[PDB]
């Protein structure tokens, strides 16, 4: 029933590894060697910028604060806004060392923070050695881990992430461009990430684009040619938006169902979810998306705690449950008698 339930063929991507994920759902739309350990090269500055965003989020320093350059010439004073624009748009290696020392006291302690953020994110194939990644040796990542770093940037530090769409900034009366060529592509709404090239790392790009409420993240690593620098990723984004859509069937705190309660201070339980429901399904099939729920006991008896789990919501497509979520009590019901 062949055109409704059709599974699209993934385009040909000329690179060694790639992954395409939906920012909200976390769904994996396409993947090839996504867990293979490779050199991220200057994609390493994504994690560097993540750690800086977290420090600014926590109030440790601000954009208007002044940084002294040490061992861009030594002893000049540069605002944080400039140094992080240099890191984010230009990938400047100087600015990474000046910021690591400002923020963490030394490079090594900063590297120590990079790698604990790797474990906090759950990344299983990334490890850093320097703040900048210049050393063609020894440090590694994967297309999957790099896209997950991209997502955490957008999610955890939105004030850091908003800097990556700036097209230009002025280092000292010197106008500097963002190096991410996809920002000027009028066919897409790209607002991110990082570009990097090393003869052994190949061409690498972590991009993010939006269409409607939908956000996609791609990571292509070890791209083989100059002319596919931007084009390969643009293929993959475009493909993902053409065949898929992300819908949001249920938000936190909304009443999904209502069920009778025995023995409490009220006779009805307001039921829902404790986390937002985002799903990624084949474009155009929403009106076929059905939701239903099953309870774990026949009668809901009091007491009920707020966010207690009393069942499961089953999201279905073609008689296929594509996702299940815990159904929770949205408002506490103390035992009445």
């Amino acid at each position: 029933l062949n055109i409704k339930t059709m599974i699209p063929g993934v385009p040909q991507i000329d690179a060694e590894s790639y992954i395409l994920i939906d920012y909200n759902s976390g769904k994996v739309l396409a993947e090839q060697n996504a867990d293979v350990r490779r050199d991220p090269a200057s994609l390493t500055k994504m994690m560097t910028s993540y750690v800086i965003g977290q420090a600014m989020k926590a109030g440790k320093f601000k954009e208007t604060d002044l940084v002294t350059i040490g061992n861009l010439k030594p002893g000049m004073q540069v605002p944080v806004s400039q140094l992080i624009r240099d890191i984010n748009l230009q990938s400047g290696n100087d600015a990474c060392v000046a910021m690591a020392d400002f923020a963490a006291g030394s490079q090594d302690a900063f590297v120590g923070l990079m790698n604990s953020y790797v474990n906090a994110l759950g990344l299983k194939n990334t490890h850093f050695q320097t703040v900048h990644g210049l050393d063609a040796d020894g440090q590694y990542s994967s297309a999957r881990d790099m896209a997950l770093i991209g997502q955490a940037l957008i999610r955890d530090v939105p004030n850091e992430y908003s800097i990556y769409k700036e097209k230009e900034f002025t280092f000292n009366g010197i106008r500097q461009l963002n190096r991410n060529g996809l920002l000027w592509d009028n066919s897409l709404n790209v607002d991110g990430i990082k570009t990097g090239h090393t003869d052994k790392a190949g061409y690498n790009l972590v991009a993010s684009a939006t269409e409607g409420q939908m956000r996609l993240i791609s990571a292509v690593m070890g791209g083989r040619t100059f002319k596919g620098r931007e084009a390969e990723s643009k293929k993959l984004l475009t493909w993902g938006f053409r065949f898929f859509e992300t819908v949001n069937p249920l938000k936190v705190g909304k009443e999904f169902a209502s069920e009778p309660v025995w023995f409490g201070d009220s006779d009805r339980a307001s039921l829902g979810v404790d986390k937002d429901v985002y799903l990624t399904i084949p474009r155009g099939r929403m009106k076929d998306l059905k939701a239903s729920y099953v309870l774990n006991s026949s009668e809901l008896h009091a007491p009920l705690q707020k966010n207690q789990v009393v069942g499961t919501i089953n999201f279905q497509l073609d008689g296929k449950t594509i996702e299940q979520r815990p159904l929770v009590v949205l408002q506490e019901i103390p035992e009445g008698n």
